[PDB]
């Protein structure tokens, strides 16, 4: 049973594309170390060891990439599978990879924070207006509760039913009957984000997000460590190795299309007082360009990964807010 | 608060001794392979490096032993901190460490296998005669039911208080009330184990074992290279390294206290066709000594490996049983 992409991609945020299969990237060792560290609430230690033939860009060709999602917590990630490439004769040809569908969102579809209402044992989901004419079927508006059953399939291929019924004073879109069975079975809070799309045949699909346990395999330690040695190993014989990227824990893609990091970079130039804007999610799931002013361009982390572009320029934002944006990216965050 | 050291030894098992804190060892790290490849249900690949200053056998010197449970699954392990020794400058004296306890098993103690009717609604947990008589306190046996009630500690530090009866035609000792909420709340199944013993302080507390999910942080590869390249790394700094061991999950012990290690080796002279003894842990949390004889006397794998006394020892066995027992053991494993 296949997972559904599209559902994946609006679970994952607006912002996400994936590296397309049979590509060449250039994968970033110290953005897989900033995912780990995520994952292990540890930082990657002083003392993870030198690797001389490991660069801070690494150039891989992609062969594959796989989505996933758990049944019981919601946690989604992608597999990549990636080789290093260090001549033309490290490269498979595309077509060798057969057949590659693109990684696109829906273009039908809505996102929302629950409130306290939503979640509540009465008074149902509210759908903004909006979302359920293009979403939901047309509701016969001359019943005496206009009303209808929408059949809903989760990203875990579960089917659940869902009472919509357009009432109250004044009239509101609600999701009523099994709703509740929802929120309860899969353990939702206020806070979570819940999201409904159309996919590509049309089927009427409903994802969640879970706002805000150790390993006891490896020491986190030895995980960063890890991360570290499989590049190291694989640069060395060109084998593939495989890794995970969790979007919704990662603070920054750190396997870059080669066609993205060559506009942001090869072409372009950069400089100290230059203005920018970077795309970052909204909270319906929407992007909103920041602004911000380059304040710094430079290494960093000098000592273990000299000239490494990665998150090298250093930013303020015009609008700062509660301090949520981060002060370094990288070139391929920016447009210009 | 903190964790009862022989309840977490009567859990772990009858023939886990673990390094005392200060003690040399020896780490051999196709022990620690072991275990992940337990754990990560794939076995260590064929592609993970070579690293010439890792030898088979590590000295390490131990710098901490802890022991940890899981609260809702019961996993249990400790996670040994080891720093490899090259030479006695490396080697901190044991008075350093401080006052360290004993790793003992309670001499007070019952394990048992869940019957059908232990985890059936009406029906109760059978105790046997000598357990009841042994761990519980003694009964009125005037009483028109002789009863009491028994305030037990789990290794999570959570009280339950069990009605311990004796009645039936045979009288039986039984524990009724609050063991289905016990079963219930841990979801016990017929297989899983219990045991019951009394500590150092002679307090009754209550252990489980469980008969017969990957992580999405690192690939099992990254993992496997993870915990040699770790070792490696801590043999040429001289610097600390955490493992972890699970003893219901890893099928031979990897971190080997130098005096056993001694006994087993320098002193001793093996050969193939010799007779041989070996303790295995029996159902009930006993002991079983099984013969065998020594069929051959050869490296593991040769390759990656050689000259390793880890598993170095082919061995064919007096009772063969299901097949259940190791074709390979260690010099260690063995008493003549
Ligand atoms: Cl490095
Ligand atoms: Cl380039
Ligand atoms: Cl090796
Ligand atoms: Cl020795």
């Amino acid at each position: 049973p296949v997972i559904n992409s599209e559902l994946w991609h609006a679970c994952a945020g607006p912002l996400v594309c994936l590296p397309q299969v049979g590509s060449l990237v250039y994968y970033f060792s110290q953005g897989h170390s900033e995912q780990v560290a995520v994952s292990t609430r540890r930082s990657a230690t002083t003392q993870v060891p030198n690797y001389p033939n490991l660069p801070s860009q690494l150039m891989c060709q992609v062969h594959n990439v796989t989505l996933h999602a758990d049944k019981d917590s919601d946690e989604i990630y992608a597999q990549m599978s990636l080789q290093p490439v260090h001549s033309e004769r490290d490269v498979f040809p595309v077509p060798d990879f057969g057949m590659l569908r693109g990684s696109k969102h829906p273009t039908e579809f809505f996102c929302k924070t629950l409130t306290a209402s939503d979640t509540s044992t009465h008074g149902g989901f509210s759908v903004p207006r909006r979302a359920a004419e293009k979403l939901f079927p047309p509701l016969d508006y001359s019943a005496q509760p206009p009303t209808q059953e929408l059949v809903v399939r989760d990203l875990h291929e579960n089917t659940w039913t869902f009472r919509h019924i357009y009432r109250g004073q004044p009239k509101r879109h609600l999701l009523t009957t099994g709703w509740s069975l929802f929120v309860g079975s899969k353990r939702l809070r206020a806070g979570d984000s819940v999201l409904f799309i159309r996919d590509e045949k049309s089927q009427l699909m409903v994802g969640v997000r879970r706002a805000n346990l150790p390993s006891s395999v490896l020491s986190a330690d030895s995980m960063h460590i890890g991360v570290l040695a499989a590049a190291a190993h694989a640069t060395a014989n060109r084998t593939p190795f495989l890794i995970f990227y969790n979007p919704r824990a990662c603070p920054a893609e750190f396997v870059i299309p080669l066609a993205k990091y060559r506009k942001a970079i090869c072409g372009s130039q950069l400089s100290v007082g230059m203005r920018f804007g970077m795309m970052f999610e909204t909270e319906d799931s929407g992007k909103r360009r920041y602004m911000g002013t380059i304040v710094g361009i430079s290494d960093l982390d000098p000592l273990r990964w000299p000239g490494s572009k990665w998150r090298n320029l250093q930013v303020e934002w015009d609008e700062p807010g509660c301090n949520d944006k981060p002060t370094r990216v990288s070139p391929w965050d920016i447009e210009t």
